[PDB]
């Protein structure tokens, strides 16, 4: 029986058997008043104490969000959806602890991604016992709002100010700066991890002047918060949510009356018309995202970023080989997870308007221009490619190595990694490739269970990860010192070093995608 | 009707078509009195002049070598054997010129390998009219001799000094400072090209004192004298002359009467002796080559090397992934072109026995230690892989990048590649991979000819690489400078930056086999 006595009240754990050890699971612990009735759109409220013992032996609520539908009963895309039930009430957190207890552990705190419209702390591929028993590290996660519950804003009105989700995670990070000690954590050793959404969540906490002292270090997978989806303008936040209350028959003149009348509504209606509130979105839309909200994010993220205003700390980021591959069977025509989806110019052409509709007809054959000069063959699948390294080169791979450049050119380290191994596993077709979301499973250790027929090669390459994001975590250098690995050194604006992370060999290689980002980067901005 | 005045004659050319234009070819011009007779075994003697034409129109006699007869039939090795009569009347060299007549062209002069053995200029894939004709170069290639005809030594002794098929290369190269003006050449722009010995004889050509004012730069495709086939000391030299004496009936007390009684056998019981005047050779063997004579040679080449005694000029050196497959299928036991060759622990190990044959026990397992400690599953294939890497990194790669290193540490620019395309048309298995001799095809333009079936992509990767060694030849630059290409940069020690050759994209990379070279460069030579 572990109980724990954290500064809310009592917890009660549970033991888990994990490789022959034991990990101590806190499932479920709340760090945030339910955000229910009056509280709906505010930032969380803190905790107020209970007296007796809270059972925190099973996952909690995940927040409501819309499901994906595209493909029931195919575990690819099921795997990410929501294996808890959906709720309003869902501020709720977890703690894995080694056993015996640690004396002053380091601290991972993982923030999951999903548009900001989906996601929840509780999904398989995010369990934390792994980490817990091979590192001997804490490892923390939260369920934060997303969607219209968690981001709407009518800017400057606290009724719905903008970045509630964002201010969940930073309630769960004081919790742990507060309580971790009594699980044997050390506060001052947290580093934060997060995948998609999650990476643009943790770079913003990297630029929150109230999240400077919560945390010491950060990891980036596949997400910043300057690549195109991650921050909505003022300006579309504005119209966003005065869309949503046109749609919900909530249209008022005082705009504190269409807060009032939104929290009437059952939450259901407020995700049915999420969709719409824009005129046309795609694969990759963020309805209800960040925004500058002059609070947690006191000016446009680009001009702190490129100023030096944000916290000086050491970072770790990187991005898969096909990140766009995923999000071509949501829309792009010619495209199926069911066959190998060669598609003709035309197509390509109907692929472009379907993720860049906002863009004009130069805009876009400024796209078509830069992919399709081909080296060289009449190879069928050339469009098939270009699409997916279009989609992913904007949305994903070039904000990353941006952001890494101009973080690292203030003074510090950086890591930078191409992840290119495709999951033997893997239940899409392979011409999507090493996909977005893939390399997770790999950072929590899952193919360290031999029970779960990953390849011999997989169990060594996951070991290798996990100990070097954990090197990262507690001495800031991502280095696997014990068996002859390849050296990951710094990224620096100049060389660019990134290190390849694959089942074959380690690689140092320089200036990932280097002629197509010039392009996303330098020209596509202005059109 | 194509007619050149030389300093010895004048030579008739003849008109080829090549795509779309015309080139002159002059085959078979000769540069050295026959050495027949009393001239068997020592130095070539200068030609004393033709009156009338000599007509150039067909490839001359190659020189007396051994066959290789191990797959007959077989496109693979055939390809290799010689394709004109073999007589000791052999010193013939080729010319392509571009039509119309240059100006003051560039020339390259390509050393074809065959362990010192084997050899002729005249296969088809050193035919060198694509060469002249896209890049408007002119190409020379000559006949040098080969085996116990080229390379008998008894040191010192000007009846057989050694070396004499390296003097009829040096020979070949006098001519050309000459004559090629005559031919519309530039002979103060002269690029030495080969590949195995060849590169082995051109990375000499360095070193040779006589040699330093007839050229101006050079290439080494897969080879360099520091290799451990490429030079014979003095004392197995002298054994080897002696052990054929012994088995030609022609031990004698003087030697100067050993060497009169070999010049009365006739060349047939010469080559079939060759094999024999070693205990044990393997499929590497060179039992008769470059030796230091005090003449071409005036020391030890790696205390040259070492200590800066070398003409300063640029190089470019290079070598392919796959260099030791080919020799394997030559007498490694397990091992088959027709099958995929899987062996067992036991058959590596006599495989080293094969490859390794006077090293001690300690020595061998010292080779197996380093390369079967494996990354990581039970692959079947993984003893198969780590002998042809054995000996590709043994024998040609190890030795290409210290020799680049150490010529770089003097002052001169040097380039390196890695060439990582295996031919579309390859008629050896799949497991050999990208076989040594296999970039040659590619060098000399032969995937330009579209009637050929190559893929579009080797037109493309061919075009470039011809392109990059005319660039090398003319400027000292091997850029390919139109086309968007990746920056080839010089190879320093400290970075040791390398340029891949490939279809798919070209990368600099760093340190080539670093952990392999530094157990054959600094551990292996002392076993
Ligand atoms: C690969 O599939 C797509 C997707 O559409 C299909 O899914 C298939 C596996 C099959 O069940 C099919 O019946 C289903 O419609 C094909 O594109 C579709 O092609 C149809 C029929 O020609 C068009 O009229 C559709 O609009 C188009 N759908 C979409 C979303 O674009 C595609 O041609 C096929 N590609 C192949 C076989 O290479
Ligand atoms: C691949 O072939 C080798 C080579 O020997 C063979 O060539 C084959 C394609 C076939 O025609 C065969 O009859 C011929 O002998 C095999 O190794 C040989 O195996 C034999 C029979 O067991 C041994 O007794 C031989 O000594 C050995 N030869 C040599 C040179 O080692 C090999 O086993 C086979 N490998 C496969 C199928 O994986
Ligand atoms: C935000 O403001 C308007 C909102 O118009 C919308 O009405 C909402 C309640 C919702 O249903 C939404 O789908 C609908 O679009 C946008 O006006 C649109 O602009 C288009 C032309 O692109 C016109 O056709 C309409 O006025 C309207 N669209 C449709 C499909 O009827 C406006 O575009 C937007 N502001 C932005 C994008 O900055
Ligand atoms: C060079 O000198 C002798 C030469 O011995 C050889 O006689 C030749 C005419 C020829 O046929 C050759 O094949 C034969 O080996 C070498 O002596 C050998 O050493 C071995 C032991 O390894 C003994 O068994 C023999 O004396 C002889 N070999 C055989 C197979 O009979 C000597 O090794 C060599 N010198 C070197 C390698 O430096
Ligand atoms: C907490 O845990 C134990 C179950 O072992 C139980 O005695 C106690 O009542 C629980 N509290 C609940 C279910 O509310
Ligand atoms: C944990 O380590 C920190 C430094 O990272 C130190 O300040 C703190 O007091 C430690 N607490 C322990 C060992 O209980
Ligand atoms: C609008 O209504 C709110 C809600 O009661 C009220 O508090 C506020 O003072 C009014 N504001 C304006 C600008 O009319
Ligand atoms: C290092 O190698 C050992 C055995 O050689 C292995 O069992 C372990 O998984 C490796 N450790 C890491 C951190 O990769
Ligand atoms: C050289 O070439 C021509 C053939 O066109 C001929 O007239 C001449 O006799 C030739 N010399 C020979 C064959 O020796
Ligand atoms: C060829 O160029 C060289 C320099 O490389 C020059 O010295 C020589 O005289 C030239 N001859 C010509 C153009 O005929
Ligand atoms: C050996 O014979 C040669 C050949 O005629 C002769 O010229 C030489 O002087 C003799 N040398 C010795 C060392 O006996
Ligand atoms: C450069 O590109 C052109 C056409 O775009 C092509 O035809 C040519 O083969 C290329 N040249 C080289 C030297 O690679
Ligand atoms: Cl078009
Ligand atoms: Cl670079
Ligand atoms: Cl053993
Ligand atoms: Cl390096
Ligand atoms: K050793
Ligand atoms: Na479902
Ligand atoms: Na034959």
């Amino acid at each position: 029986d572990i109980i724990i006595a954290t500064k809310n009240g009592k917890v009660r754990g549970m033991q888990l058997t994990v490789f022959g050890g034991t990990v101590t699971a806190f499932l479920g612990i709340p760090y945030a008043q339910p955000p229910l009735g009056r509280l709906r759109f505010k930032k969380p409220q803190s905790l107020t104490k209970w007296s007796d013992i809270w059972n925190a032996t099973k996952y909690a609520n995940s927040c409501c969000q819309n499901i994906d539908q595209s493909f029931p009963g195919f575990h690819g895309s099921e795997m990410w959806n929501p294996n808890t039930d959906l709720s309003e009430d869902c501020l709720y957190l977890n703690v894995w602890i080694p056993a015996p207890k640690p004396k002053n552990a380091t601290v991972l705190i993982w923030i999951y991604g999903g548009g900001f419209q989906t996601g929840t702390s509780s999904l398989h591929v995010y369990d934390g016992k792994f980490l817990a028993r091979v590192e001997r590290v804490i490892v923390v996660s939260m369920n934060y709002r997303v969607g219209a519950l968690g981001f709407l804003a009518l800017p400057g009105n606290p009724e719905a100010p903008g970045n509630m989700g964002l201010f969940d995670q930073q309630l769960a990070l004081q919790w742990v700066q507060k309580n971790i000690a009594a699980f044997g954590g050390n506060p001052k050793s947290v580093t934060l991890f997060g995948e998609s959404a999650g990476a643009a969540s943790v770079s913003l906490h990297l630029l929150s002047p109230g999240s400077h002292s919560l945390f010491t270090r950060a990891i980036l997978q596949s997400g910043s918060f300057n690549a195109p989806w991650a921050v909505t303008s003022l300006y579309e936040a504005r119209n966003r949510t005065l869309n949503l209350a046109k749609l919900t028959g909530c249209s008022r003149e005082n705009e504190t009356e269409i807060i009032k009348c939104l929290r009437n509504k059952d939450p259901q209606e407020i995700l049915l018309n999420e969709a719409f509130v824009v005129p046309y979105g795609t694969p990759l839309s963020v309805n209800f995202g960040p925004t500058v909200d002059g609070d947690f994010l006191t000016d446009m993220p680009d001009i702190l970023l490129e100023l030096g205003q944000f916290k000086k700390t050491q970072i770790l980021v990187g991005v898969n080989k096909d990140e766009g591959t995923a999000f071509l069977v949501y829309g792009a025509p010619g495209f199926s997870k069911d066959n190998n989806s060669i598609i003709t110019r035309k197509e390509f052409q109907e692929g472009l308007k379907i993720f860049f509709p906002g863009v004009s007809e130069f805009g876009k054959e400024s796209i078509l221009f830069h992919y399709t000069d081909w080296v060289d063959d009449q190879r069928p699948e050339n469009y098939r490619e270009a699409l997916g390294d279009v989609v992913g080169d904007y949305n994903f791979i070039c904000p990353a190595l941006e952001f890494t450049k101009k973080f690292s050119e203030w003074g510090n380290n950086a890591f930078f990694y191409y992840f290119e191994h495709r999951s033997s596993k893997l239940p899409w077709p392979e011409w999507m490739g090493v996909m977005h979301g893939y390399e997770i499973e790999f950072v929590f250790g899952l193919p360290l269970e031999r029970r779960d027929q990953y390849t011999k090669a997989e169990e060594i390459l996951s070991r290798s990860i996990v100990k070097r994001w954990a090197n990262f975590a507690k001495y800031g250098n991502p280095q696997e010192t014990q068996n002859q690995s390849t050296s990951w050194p710094v990224f620096k604006s100049t060389e660019q070093k990134y290190l390849t992370l694959n089942t074959e060999s380690t690689r140092i290689m320089t200036k990932l995608r280097a002629q197509q980002c010039r392009f996303w980067t330098s020209f596509f901005p202005k059109v």
